[PDB]
């Protein structure tokens, strides 16, 4: 099985090699959440120096040219409805992004939430359980490009 | 007292009052699934001369010049991902529009599946219980305007 399409999603491994989170390539940058303390599983992207950003709970660095082209796209505009992440659908109902209960957990931060067109829309960081559903803590961006970091009361970071 | 919500999704009632199916004003016409034998619950529309298309389980009628303005829009462009319908998320993964096992039902015929941007993508007909999921029987239009009806083995009309 030849995988002729380039990765844009990478694993953030600890010192044992357990995958504890994810890093992604979007809008000219490699970007992972600051709180995941591990290395990016890639020969090139790990030797780069990342710029922390506590405010947004993010670390980033600019991608090495030949990779910049094969990177995601972000869309500021995003309607209520349903979006999709790795474990299925993600709902959007006025400000909150929610998935079912017991689906997301530790290791899922840095995973994007995207539309059916394949453009990124948010970045998971953790999630607030609410009995029936789980209110995700995302990192979105507006029409201008201002980084917003929505965080529900009682969030366990992932 | 006034109604600002346009008129697109009508109910289809039997000869005892129950709602057995639905109908929708879309792209210039009223549409309902043929197998549902009942009366559309809407003064103007119910007294219109319908035209059947048994090969596609539909029966359409042209929209009165006035209502023409508030009908739905259709889209043949529907990529793999998650969609919206009355009971929630509808997955589209290579030909099938599946939904979580259970939420389907008699009465759910005629209902449309639609994208985040409100445009209609398919009209539901019935479901095929495939264990965990349920593979829907739907009507849809291709890139060139011709109807197509996808019907799973074991489909139960609704």
């Amino acid at each position: 099985a030849l995988k002729l399409e380039a990765d844009r999603l990478f694993d953030v491994k600890n010192e044992d090699g357990d995958v504890i989170g994810h890093a992604l390539a979007m809008e000219g940058k490699v970007m992972k959440p600051l709180h995941v303390k591990g290395t990016i599983d890639h020969p090139v992207l790990s030797k780069l120096k990342f710029t922390k950003s506590s405010a947004y709970d993010m670390e980033f660095a600019q991608l090495p040219v030949n990779m910049r082209s094969e990177a995601f796209t972000y869309t500021s505009e995003h309607p209520e409805g349903f979006y999709n992440w790795h474990h299925g659908a993600v709902q959007y109902s006025g400000g909150r992004f929610t998935i079912p209960r017991g689906v997301g957990g530790r290791g899922d931060s840095g995973r994007p939430i995207m539309d059916n067109s394949g453009r990124v829309v948010a970045i998971v960081l953790g999630g607030a359980d609410e009995g029936t559903r789980t209110a995700l803590s995302v990192v979105t961006w507006n029409s201008k490009g201002k980084t917003i970091k929505t965080t529900p009361e009682g969030t366990e970071e992932w």
